[PDB]
């Protein structure tokens, strides 16, 4: 299996269930799901911003992404709900455990002056949000095919009822936390 799950199931699933005593494995937190998203505020006045972003994540994710939009509002220059505001993937089984084993061994490190990512971006609701400033982190972009760097978020969504519970499922699957 792959190489991030055999971690999780033979070393971190015990270690949880000794960090935080579960009744059972039923109620050990795992990570359900990794949503990639790469906003283009704009999109609407510049297409080509937003192309570049759904084929970029295309690359990033190996799956295609769909367009987010902007929710119901007031005001936002008069014309608003349902604009493209960006593009976002949801990776699941297989295919999320190979990103995140790719981000985290391969990806991360190679932020400039990478000094760890951070212990405090979590929603409360036991899931982690990772800014990231530049895609160009990512091995499946090239600078030189890019329009320009840009930044994107990865939130690393998991059955953890906790951000506690969460950070630590993280940190032992190996999130280079700062410390």
């Amino acid at each position: 299996m792959n190489r991030l799950k055999e971690k999780y199931l033979n070393e971190v699933v015990p270690a949880l269930m000794s960090k935080f005593n579960y009744k059972s494995i039923m109620q050990v937190p795992k990570i359900e799901k990794i949503v990639i998203n790469m906003g283009v505020g704009d999109a609407v006045q510049n297409p080509k911003a937003l192309d570049s972003a759904v084929e970029e994540l295309t690359l990033i994710a190996g799956q295609r992404p769909v367009v987010t939009r902007a929710k119901k509002s007031i005001a936002g220059f008069r014309l608003r709900q349902g604009m493209p505001i960006g593009a976002k993937v949801t990776l699941r089984g297989e295919r999320m455990y190979e990103f995140l084993d790719k981000l985290i061994s391969v990806s991360l490190p190679r932020a400039r002056d990478f000094r760890g990512v951070s212990k405090k971006s979590f929603d409360g609701r036991g899931n982690y949000t990772l800014g990231i400033k530049e895609q160009l982190i990512f091995p499946e972009i090239d600078y030189d095919k890019v329009n320009k760097v840009r930044g994107m978020d990865i939130v690393i969504v998991t059955t953890a009822n906790t951000d506690e519970e969460a950070r630590e499922l993280l940190a032992l699957l190996g999130m280079p936390f700062q410390k």
